[PDB]
């Protein structure tokens, strides 16, 4: 039950409208594998308050295998 839970504080956090907007990214992603604009996504998304740098570090669990690392690298580099 990691996806509900993930949709959960994402939506307590951001709002219905910013749950939706990240929602979109993420089906874009699913359809086209363009990483980096899903992360600006996320990054605009979540990186405004330091409360909610856990949901970009969580948002793992979506990317496939080959752009792990480089989204592991991003996330680091978006929270110092």
């Amino acid at each position: 039950h990691a996806v509900s839970a993930y949709l959960a504080d994402a939506r307590r956090a951001l709002g219905s409208a910013g749950c939706s907007q990240l929602l979109a990214a993420l089906t874009a992603y699913k359809q086209d594998d363009d990483l980096d604009k899903v992360l600006a996504v996320l990054a605009a998304l979540t990186t405004a308050k330091p409360e909610d740098f856990p949901l970009l570090h969580r948002f793992s669990m979506f990317v496939r295998p080959h752009h792990k690392q480089r989204f592991s690298q991003t996330c680091t580099d978006l929270t110092g």
